[PDB]
């Protein structure tokens, strides 16, 4: 009970006849730029003068400009940039710089929905959020309509990336946002890496070899999930062995019970959800990411790191 | 801290000149007795008589007959064959057909590991477990040594298959039947899945659309778990963007907190190494697998499910 | 809002040209068998050569056959013998002597709904479940509808038995197999019995006589299950004094305490659902049901049924 | 099992001919300066114009310079100014001045350890940190070695500090930095005041004299730590009487409980090596020190400061 919209719903007249800036060229920032170029739009790359990324975005043969440059010449400003440097963008290059009436797009809600960029009140604001025809979905938002047309200019632009194709979904940068936040932190790398790591300290302190504890705590994870991904958990189920069905049955609750974990994930949502997490990751990058930087030396330290290069040589031969 | 064999310690003189019943045609079967006559080892296939396998397999274009036929003229008798079937099969169809000192094979340890399967005194029993040059591993074992070659006939074994390749390791019996059960009750099957289920209900229960839980849950989980793969844990942190890794590093824990979490897979291995698990199962087969087909019902019921289907519909366009 | 049938929504066309099998002479096979003769359906009773129940059959006025012999001339098979030798006399004597499309019909629900009865996929299979014109309503089932007319064939059966006139309703195996065991073991009678035992106990051990604490905890039970029975809750404690309507208001909840007491009603429920309470079963009757023997023992043993015999002993006089 | 290193492994030709800049002028700069010059260094202090410790370091005799200025002029540049200020000064004064290839030194790690110096990756990174023959030791580390010969050029400044002599103990940054935090919080400060002021508040609440209080519970730790300090833990239990002796081996347990005590101080260090602590504090200078200020406030005001001015007044006579 969702509202789709695909390419026959999306006019790329309302793109076709404006100028977009792309700001950043990481992967997001070179296939945006790409596939717009490659549907005739005229695109120019905003960049800080002699970075990696400008020779980089010279050699795919991009028009490229400093960033104030590229946004005084544009109509729709597409910000493909770290969430911690957007708003200083923002503030000091592009609020400044960009027509009124212009159209400020993003890929991710995080700074405007918490606040970071709070955009003028002329401006179109939206999202295209994608996650040949390759079956690659996206999400479509509008924070702020000024001109009567952000939503079909939004839609327009999924378009114009070959997004449109395998369905654009309406949604709220709210939702956008809060999911992507919780996904991150209770399941995808928060959850799914404390559990592996869990497994394979366990096998290792019961004294099996760090090599086995790897490939079945490790390796085989993608086996299942190749399976999750083309026919969902219960098709997961029907693939693995009875014997693994019936282990998964009967032992997956005692490994992550369900009441517990889900009171745990609440509050997870909880601090997404009231600003708490977008506070501390904020002050974090004021004060040179002491947190991160200790963090990532930790883990990068773990035993399981030295058998992972290992194994993972020892494969490719 | 591992004994590594490669397709130089492997000398294909122990198998070449030997007979193999392979016993099963599932992946396993097909992939096993594909791979040995593409290596030069005559091989034939035992099935029971008009079975939808015995059909497949003739349509490979190998030779098929009936187990106790098949079990007769062999030299190695590899049981590919489900864990709950393997012993019957054994007690009325290989124990009395299989020349003395003859080898019997496996591709899993649990039927030897828990008894199910008291091999003759004047077998060799040895197991290949996989996981061109396509870089897959296998481990080798030897239960029951008669002749004194079971371990270079087992490493031909592995050799003929093209499991040699990437490299094989020797262990035992037990460590690969242990960590095999534990990988897919505490980490693979078991807690994945319900950690992702806990994340989906966790959305969804706080009014989020369940298109977008499945998005952020279950879809995603391919890209994370790809660049483990590829990278382990390090460069999967290294490729993520930096609010996700500091969200993982500084939340990861409070959605699966690292002791408790211990203390619950313990308890999983506990079941493993004690033997009750591999009686429960026993016995379970006994009467119907009365839980297995409860649990995947309710499982297969489960909102998740309809969402999910939806939503790859969709991008399958 | 649920579905009723009448004797008016069932054609007896339907069974009438139709041979049925009853298995087992019980109370239920005699009461099936009688019933179905005196509406003028062809009527044979299957059993084991010179039982007990062989000779009562006869003594009754019916065609008694073995049982294989009663199933090969039969186009509707009725088993009504105890859960536990269900299975059994369906694999060795009902699976290969009932004919193709032929019908297979239940009481009770328990040994399709855990699969310890596979039917054979050309079967119809069925229940009618009952509970002059006495008000005995029915519930009806269809599991398996090979021939089309699975549900007019059971609604007929229910009419031929007598079931009809009060009302037949339409559910599933899994409703009538989970509610019916819910109800014996967290209430009806395992439930009930704990709860009359710790009142007796309770008194007795405070030194009240145990004459009177069975007066008080047992034989006054019937006098209010009765007006239950016929007025409900609210019509019981219409008829009930005030003084005990006023106790039941403000001490029942002391006795029997209601979220602790749902909490453990949902495991009891949980285990039922999960298919663990029929695997318990099933194992106890593998290894000659020990725990039931011992039970049984314990419970005749204990001194509520020496009192119970001698005061029911001097009131019949 | 530690590497130590004396004046003969220190070669003052790796310093001597380099001019050092020391920015800061509290007891450590006093000190560095000093030292520096008496072993025939060319040394400069830096610090801002007007200061009150501009006017202090002329009448020590040494030539002053604007900071800036200093660092032009220099080949090493040791910073000695409080944790909180090295940051700024090291952005806006040090990083556009000093010349290529140059020795950027402290004498604790603290700000390059959590990132708030991203030292250049031209610079030589070290540090000496000292704790006639006066037996002071030093620890000396590496971070960062541009030139080759960060190492000599560490520990010859060692030896032209007079640090050498009781011997210089090679470590990291991290192992400096963390047990140093560690020391503060857990014992050395915040664990003893802690225990001084639950004895002297234990004694005062009942009812004795809050003079004697202060003696017991304050002044006569001098006594204890002084034969610590001299002949460690065994010589102070030696020299104390044998009811003071008895008392210590019988009833410090139950004043601090060694379990307990060592879980919180586990907690203490997590968030020390965490980055948590260093966050915490990086955004208490960012607003103006709020809880330091408070808690001073809280503490001056504290009833064990009257009576220790009282009675420190009463014995200077």
């Amino acid at each position: 009970t969702m509202k789709i919209y695909y390419e026959h719903d999306a006019d790329l007249g309302f793109i076709l006849g404006k100028k977009v800036a792309v700001l950043g060229f990481g992967s997001q920032g070179h296939a945006h730029a790409h596939n717009l170029k490659d549907s005739g739009v005229d695109v120019r790359v905003g960049l800080r003068k002699g970075s990696r990324s400008w020779e980089k975005a010279e050699a795919a043969g991009l028009r490229v400009l400093p960033v104030a440059e590229a946004v005084r010449e544009a109509d729709v400003v597409m910000v493909l940039l770290p969430d911690e440097k957007q708003a200083q963008v923002y503030r000091e290059e592009v609020e400044p710089n960009l027509k009124e009436g212009g159209a400020l797009a993003f890929a991710h809600g995080f700074n405007v929905h918490f606040g970071q960029i709070k955009p003028r009140k002329d401006l179109d604001v939206w999202m295209v959020a994608p996650k040949g025809g390759s079956g690659v979905p996206a999400l479509v938002a509008v924070h702020q309509d000024a001109s009567g047309s952000a939503f079909p200019t939004a839609l327009a632009y999924a378009k114009a990336i070959g997004a449109a194709r395998a369905g654009v979904i309406a949604t709220t940068f709210k939702d956008e946002t809060e999911t992507d936040l919780f996904g991150e932190q209770a399941v995808l790398c928060g959850g799914l890496t404390r559990l592996i790591r869990a497994g394979f300290e366990t096998l290792v302190e019961a004294g099996y070899p760090p090599e086995m504890a790897y490939f079945e705590t490790v390796h085989e994870v993608k086996l299942i999930v190749d399976l999750i991904y083309e026919a969902g958990l219960k098709g997961m189920r029907y693939s693995i062995s009875n014997t693994a069905e019936y282990g998964d049955y009967t032992r997956g609750d005692l490994a992550v019970p369900l009441e517990e974990t889900k009171r745990r994930m609440r509050e997870i949502l909880r601090q997404i959800q009231s600003g708490e997490f977008a506070r501390e990751w904020m002050l974090e990058n004021q004060v040179g990411s002491p947190v991160l930087e200790a963090n990532r030396k930790r883990w990068a330290a773990h035993p399981i790191e030295e058998v992972g290069s290992r194994l993972r040589a020892m494969m490719r031969s």
